[PDB]
This record gives C-alpha cells, sequence and structure tokens, in this order.
C-alpha cells in the first residue's frame, strides 16, 4: 500500500517529514522548484505522508488507468496557497469548495513553480514564509477548459457522461490544469520558501 | 471487491439491474419508501452497479470506520432529483457542485433525506414529460454529525481549536434527524434508483 519511499509512522496514518538537504530526494524535488523558481530561498522541503489521502487517490489512479487503456494519466505539478489552507491541504487534500476560476470551478494546478510561487497563490504569511505543494495530479485525458465548468466537458456530445478527466488553459502547450473531483490530485510535498 | 450477489456484468463498469417484486430485496426497499410514500405507487426498482463508485465509497468506509470508534457510520437515506440528473448520478454519483439550495440549508452540500416522503416533493422529485418522479436510495456515510449551519462548505471542525478534525455530515436536529447533508466525493454510493408516479 504505502510508498517505499515514506517512512516509518509508528503505525500512525499521518505524518509531515522534513527532508534532509543534499539527500537525493530532497535534491530531486528542490530541483523542480528552482527550474524556474531559483531566485527564491528554500527554508524547508516535507514529505506529506497521508494514508487516507494515498490510499483514495491511488484508487482512482487505478480506475483511470482502466478507464483510459493507458497509464499516462499523472502529472507533477504545483499549488501554491495560503498558511492558513496548508493544515487543511496536509490532512485533507485539495477542495474545490474552498476556490480565480477562470476555466472552471476545481482546483488549479501549475506546470511550471514560478506561477505558484505569485503572491496571489502563494501568499506570503506574516514572517514573509510562502507555501507550495508539489502534487501528483490525475490530468488524464484533457481539453480547455472554460469559465463556469463544474465538471470537466464530455468527450462527446453523443454520450455526455464520458467525460474529460481535467482542463487546461491551453492543450497544445498547457501551463494549467483545473480537476473537479476530491482525491483525484494527492500533495506529496510542501516547500517552505521565501523571496 | 464487487458484492458477489450483483449480477455478472461480463467485465463492464456499470450497469442498472431491474428488480423483481416479492424478492425481499425489492420488497425493503418497496416497504422502506412506501412507509412515508403510501400514496404514491413504484413503476421500477434498480439495483445501481457502478464498479468504480462502490470501490472509492467503499474505501471512504472504511476509512471512517478506522478513524470513528465502533460507530455506525452508514445510514440508507433517500435522494430525490430530476431526470435530466438520473444518468450523470447512476454514472457519478453525487456532485455538491451541482446540488440545489435546500429550503432549509443547513449547508452547500448534498442533500439525504430520512423520510422518502420528503425526496417525494415535486421540488425535488421533479416530476419528468411522462409523469415519472425519481429518487435514488443512498448508502450515506453519516458518521460523527452535528446540527448544520448555512454557511458550511465543509463539515464544521468537532473543536474550535483544531480546525482540520472535522465531523463527517451535518444535520438538522441531532435528536431528531430527518436530513443529512455531505461536502465530499465518494461519501454517498447511489444503490437503489426508484422509479415511481401519483
Ligand atoms: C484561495 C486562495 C488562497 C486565494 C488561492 C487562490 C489561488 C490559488 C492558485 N491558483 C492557481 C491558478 N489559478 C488561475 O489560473 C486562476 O485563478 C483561474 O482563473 C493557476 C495555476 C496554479 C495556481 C495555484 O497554484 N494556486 C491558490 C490559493
Amino acid at each position: 500500500n504505502l510508498p517505499e519511499h515514506w517512512t516509518d509512522m509508528n503505525h500512525q496514518l499521518f505524518c509531515m517529514v522534513q527532508l534532509e538537504p543534499g539527500q537525493s530526494e530532497y535534491n530531486t524535488i528542490k530541483d523542480k522548484f528552482t527550474r524556474t523558481c531559483s531566485s527564491y530561498a528554500i527554508e524547508k522541503i516535507e514529505r506529506i505522508q497521508n494514508a487516507f489521502l494515498w490510499q483514495s487517490y491511488q484508487v482512482k489512479k487505478r480506475q483511470m488507468d482502466i478507464k483510459n487503456d493507458h497509464k499516462n494519466n499523472e502529472r507533477l505539478l504545483f499549488h501554491g496557497t495560503d498558511a492558513d489552507s496548508v493544515p487543511y491541504v496536509n490532512q485533507h487534500g485539495f477542495n474545490r469548495s474552498c476556490a480565480a476560476v477562470s476555466y472552471g470551478k476545481g482546483t488549479y494546478f501549475a506546470v511550471d513553480a514560478s506561477y505558484s510561487a505569485k503572491d496571489t497563490y502563494s501568499k506570503p504569511d506574516s514572517n514573509g514564509r510562502k507555501h507550495m505543494y508539489v502534487v501528483r495530479v490525475l490530468t488524464g485525458v484533457f481539453t480547455k477548459g472554460r469559465a463556469g465548468l463544474v465538471t470537466p466537458p464530455p468527450k462527446n456530445p453523443h454520450n455526455p457522461t464520458d467525460l474529460f478527466d481535467s482542463v487546461t488553459n491551453n492543450t497544445r502547450s498547457p501551463k494549467l490544469f483545473v480537476v473537479f473531483f476530491d482525491n483525484q490530485a494527492y500533495p506529496e510535498y510542501l516547500i517552505t520558501f521565501t523571496a
């Protein structure tokens, strides 16, 4: 069930694990951030070990891999948010009802960390600290979004219930993805950083 | 694991199974419905076999059973809706983003009734062009609940100083619950569709 690179949780179901700087896992996540956010300062990176969220996400992944007849449904994306939302996300994941929604009423994830690093998203807290998640997202098969969507559009108007898995701003060169269901996104790392 | 009493679906992921009057499965739902809806008549009752919705719901049930202390977390409730919504609900379940505002709101979520008479109101089970009304019978993970409030977009915390440890659902009245509101996907499994008429 639980991934191998997680560390022991003494039979508990939720833990935030601060990563050791200079080790492979920390370097890998840092690199993905610094590709576009090298002018920022990383204070720490934490691994989110939430067993319930992981289980519900992996079930949805298995289902999407069956539905789409392929296994290229996952992307690693970024989500900046304010400090007041961090405890909720760690415990409960991403909730579209807490959403601003130009491509649909869902949760938004950025291809580039620099987009999530905007102060409108990763709002600096009273100490100047900014917060950004690295997220496993089941983008699956996607189409262009539009304002007012509550679910992705149907793949074909002849079967209105067979839906795209997510929407984007631009199908040829996406920079953001919107997902409309719980447990289509697993918050995997939390980056705390400053400008 | 899919229930062993379901029909074989030939590797398919979804199907609706028409029940036979006289079988206990049909009669128990009929009795539950007629307890408060004796003036209506049932056309048919279909068992909803949706493999993916069942799996995700059963995962949430197992998690709530773990988290809560030997609590009966699941109730069998009713949900009236319009014909236009039946194909989506059958396939994808109950989406709070599509829910209507209830005439007495205890939160912005999906509403489920204890009494079929409540879901039988035309405001919920809107008659279609042929006069058919539609009501789901739903397994709902009500869990541990409290009285809701109109402003809620998620269940409230049990403890104001631990805002992320939430009630599982809310109700109109904890002493005499008649409706429940849920705020998350896969917290309710549409198990039967009742088609009925006046
Ligand atoms: C609720 C508060 C704290 C105000 C908030 C607001 C926006 C985001 C947020 N938004 C994103 C986004 N959003 C848009 O492109 C437009 O809002 C759509 O019209 C695109 C790509 C990535 C992100 C992203 O990482 N976080 C997080 C939190």
